[PDB]
């Protein structure tokens, strides 16, 4: 089986070129491949982890929406950034969306988002949790433009991703091809399933918890696209291609310079809406990640190496600690509790080997030892534990 796609690590069409990749699944995470659920084999963008289609109606059903009928298993379709009519590259759009989401399924699986952790699969093959909940992957969704979204029911009911056309450019830009946005949306399914465990999807409804909900997706997309040359001095934005602005969709770049990005926990008292709040959260995680990378290095490959169950590099270690923290934090968590869950995740995973790297990043942006949450009147702190 082949896919002609912008491969994993190329965020969007302005940053790379398409090529044909063969059998891109990781069999540890997709034992049936992406094209089977163990009982049925498919000749389209359908299998254990997801089903992809266009949804021009904007409706809530999916099985009978259009997807390419390709018994060749060569999911190689025409695409050009000059094309004005997005339906003429719907096959490519669907295939790219299927590719990116399945790759991310596989990576998250390796970081611990398995069947027993409440992940999204039709068949869990005796490994725990509840199946029948592959992701419904809607490309060119007619419910709107200039946005994307993800609905996460409890374990056993499929997640639903809606990817829309964006119309701040001519030609319009199809966000199926903006991997970071795909990753951001899928991460809503990750954080909603893990937080409060897989049966509770009401744990990140709004306010500060919902803000972290936005931040986690931006962080995961950012971390995945860190480049060989990058250092803590690199600044990163979100969605700059599909949105057609070099600033991306958030108010500041993800940066370790407090000049480039000034947000601290106190700033959240003045921020309005979950995306603004999440911009602060993703900046804190960015700080922590660079502390871990500066300590452990970074692995530019598409999957981590593990030493005694622990990612060997700071990039995937950061991702793993963030994922693990979601399983330890309370339902409806605030950022102080989510900080503590990440520290506790490191205690469990590494016996506390990264305590001070984590605290330094949180403290630097006001989530130090003295921080206190309030919906309107948070208290910030830049103080560190004595051990640090
Ligand atoms: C359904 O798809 C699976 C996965 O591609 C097929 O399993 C492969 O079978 C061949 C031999 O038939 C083996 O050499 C491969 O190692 C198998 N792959 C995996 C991942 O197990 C299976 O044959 C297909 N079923 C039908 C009826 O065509
Ligand atoms: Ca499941
Ligand atoms: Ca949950
Ligand atoms: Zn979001």
């Amino acid at each position: 089986a082949t896919y002609k796609v912008y491969p994993w690590g190329v965020n969007d069409p302005s940053k790379g070129s398409r090529s044909t990749v063969e059998n891109p699944w990781n069999l540890a995470a997709s034992e049936f491949t992406w094209l089977s659920d163990g009982s049925n084999n498919y000749t389209t963008t359908r299998g254990n982890n997801g089903i992809a289609q266009v949804n021009p109606s904007g409706g809530s059903t999916y099985l009978n929406n259009y997807r390419p009928d390709s018994p060749s298993l060569k999911f190689e379709y025409d695409y050009s950034t000059s094309t004005t009519t997005p339906t003429t590259y719907r096959d490519a759009s669907i295939a790219q969306l299927f590719y990116t989401a399945n790759k991310y399924h596989d990576l998250l699986y390796l970081l611990g988002f398995t069947e027993q952790a409440g992940n999204f699969q039709t068949n869990n093959n005796g490994q725990g949790g509840v199946g029948n909940d592959m992701v419904i992957l809607n490309a060119q969704d007619g419910s709107g433009t200039n946005n994307a979204n993800f609905a996460t029911p409890a374990d056993g009911q499929p997640g639903r991703m809606r990817m829309c056309l964006w119309t701040y450019s001519t030609p319009q830009r199809d966000c199926s091809f903006d991997a970071g946005v795909v990753i951001h949306e899928y991460t809503h399914g990750l954080s909603n399933r893990l937080t409060g465990g897989p049966a509770n999807s009401g744990c990140l409804p709004g306010g500060e918890s919902g803000g972290m909900g936005e931040g986690w997706g931006d962080f995961m997309a950012t971390a995945i696209h860190i480049q060989s040359k990058d250092t803590r001095a690199s600044n990163k934005v979100m969605g700059d291609w599909v949105y057609n602005n070099a600033a991306g969709i958030r108010a500041y770049p993800y940066s370790t310079s407090l000049t480039t990005n000034p947000y601290t926990y106190k700033s959240v008292n003045s921020l309005s809406g979950v995306h603004a709040i999440g911009t602060y959260w993703a900046t804190v995680l960015y700080e922590v990640m660079w502390n871990l990378i500066d300590k452990h290095g970074k692995n530019d490959a598409d999957e981590p190496k593990f030493n005694n169950g622990v990612p060997t590099d700071g990039k995937y270690l950061a991702m793993k600690l963030v994922v693990d923290g979601m399983s330890l934090q309370p339902c409806n968590p605030n950022m102080v509790q989510a900080r503590d869950a990440i520290i506790d995740a490191d205690t469990a995973l590494t016996k506390g080997a990264n305590k001070c790297e984590i605290w330094k990043g949180f403290a630097k942006r006001g989530l130090g030892t003295g921080a206190k949450y309030s919906a309107s009147s948070r208290t910030e702190s830049f103080a560190l534990p004595s051990g640090c």
